[PDB]
């Protein structure tokens, strides 16, 4: 068996191999980090199928020796659960977590971007917009959102990388900072229970309390993930989105003359930019399926590639170009059926308010550094930036 990841990730430079497999082997055995041998998938129909359908679980990973590139099990939460657990937890969200609350979030979040590009102004280029806007935009956003307060992230901030780590960090860390992020959220819902506030935790344990819906567990480890998501992912993402678009100045320059882009422009970066640095977390088959002539049996597990599958020549057109006024975009990049991304709609929202105001307040906004001179975040789930400088 290969094994796998072939290659370390580069910048956001994508694998050769991966092209390589959707047109001559689809779907093949590798070795994991950690964790049981698994099979690679590659296509994008392959792709929808062990993420929706009913024959593969997240659940029979925890029977297992999880096929995985952290070093210990990630305590995944809703997003490590079936039905009807996972029913469960997903209902609770889809009450709290409305699009009215998100919506509402709007003027908030507008008024955030033009306060971080004011600082940025007020002290001058070049800017960092990793650490001078992404990282405190989207951490900002989601602690508004659940109520976790932005000033202890001096505190938890250290903590978040033990979710994601796959070569950098011991077990032995892992399992420190993954106990010192629940047990700081434990005492936060204890304080949020006796004096609520308009905030998403404050909610969740209502609902729960009211209903006994879930374990103060389960709350706490949800809560947790939900904090990851809004805090590294969407920073991850929005960095990495400023880096294709500064790297394509042609579609930069569509994008300033047709504003009405910006909704596709969004799509188009999240099929395009391959944030997931090689493959997601691994499902079990409960029955033998056969994908793309591969016969995967029942008890073996498959790592789904998102990215590949969102650079897959039979669904996309050019699928290696960046084209933000691509029409037909059914990419994966918020996932797909069960799992799929329920904080979509707002990162949707974070991400459009953050380019619209920066291509809107900084006119002349540009790289100041050559790309080759980039440092990249190594050894994590997602591939981000640790600095992107700007002049202006
Ligand atoms: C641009 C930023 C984001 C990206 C690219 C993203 C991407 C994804 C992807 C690909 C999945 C599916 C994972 C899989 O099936 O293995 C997912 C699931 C999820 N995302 Fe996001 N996400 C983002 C932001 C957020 C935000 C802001 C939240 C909420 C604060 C959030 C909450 C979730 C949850 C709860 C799940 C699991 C849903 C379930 O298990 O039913 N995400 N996300
Ligand atoms: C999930 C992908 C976007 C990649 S794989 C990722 O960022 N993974 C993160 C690091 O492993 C963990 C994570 C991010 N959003 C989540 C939502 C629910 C449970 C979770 F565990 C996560």
């Amino acid at each position: 068996p290969l094994s796998y990841p072939f290659n370390e990730a580069v910048a956001l430079d994508v694998d050769p191999l991966y092209a390589k497999l959707r047109a001559e082997e689809p779907v093949v055995r590798v070795s994991c980090p950690f964790g049981e041998d698994a099979w690679l998938v590659t296509s994008h129909a392959d792709m929808k199928t062990i993420l929706a359908d009913p024959r593969f679980s997240r659940a029979l990973a925890a029977e297992h020796d999880e096929s995985r590139l952290t070093p210990l099990p990630i305590h995944t939460s809703i997003l490590g659960m079936d039905s009807p657990d996972h029913t469960r937890l997903r209902r609770l969200l889809a009450k709290v977590f409305t699009m009215r609350r998100v919506e509402l979030l709007r003027p908030r979040i507008e008024q955030e971007a033009d306060r971080l590009i004011d600082a940025l102004i007020a002290e001058g280029p070049p800017g960092d917009l990793m650490e001078g806007f992404a990282v405190p935009f989207a951490g900002t956003v989601v602690c508004d959102l659940l109520g976790v307060p932005f000033e202890d992230r001096e505190q938890f901030r250290g903590w978040l990388d033990a979710f994601s780590a796959t070569t950098v960090m011991t077990e032995e860390e892992i399992e420190a900072d993954t106990e010192r992020l629940h047990g700081y959220i434990a005492q936060l819902m204890v304080r949020r229970r006796a004096e609520p506030q308009d905030d998403l935790i404050s909610a969740m344990v209502k609902a729960s309390d009211e209903e006994e819906k879930l374990s103060e567990k389960e709350l706490v480890e949800l809560a947790s993930v939900l904090l990851i998501a809004g805090h590294e992912t969407v920073s991850s993402q929005l960095i990495d989105s400023l880096h294709v678009l500064f790297t394509h100045p042609e579609q930069l320059r569509l994008l300033k003359d047709r504003p009405e882009l910006m909704p596709g422009t969004v799509e188009e970066l999240m099929r395009f930019v391959p944030l997931i640095s090689h493959v997601t977390f691994a499902r079990y088959a409960t029955e033998d399926v056969e994908l793309s002539g591969t016969l995967v049996r029942a008890g073996e597990s498959v790592l789904p590639a998102i990215p590949s599958a969102n650079r897959d020549e039979s669904v996309f057109e050019n699928a290696d170009r960046f084209d933000l006024t691509r029409e037909h975009n059914p990419h994966l990049g918020f996932g797909y059926g069960i799992h799929r991304c329920l904080g979509a709609p707002l990162a949707r929202l974070e991400m459009q308010v953050a380019l619209d105001s920066l291509l809107r307040r900084l006119p002349e906004l540009r790289c100041a550094v050559p790309a080759e001179s980039l440092e990249w975040k190594d050894g994590m789930q997602v591939r981000s930036l640790l600095e992107l400088p700007v002049l202006w």
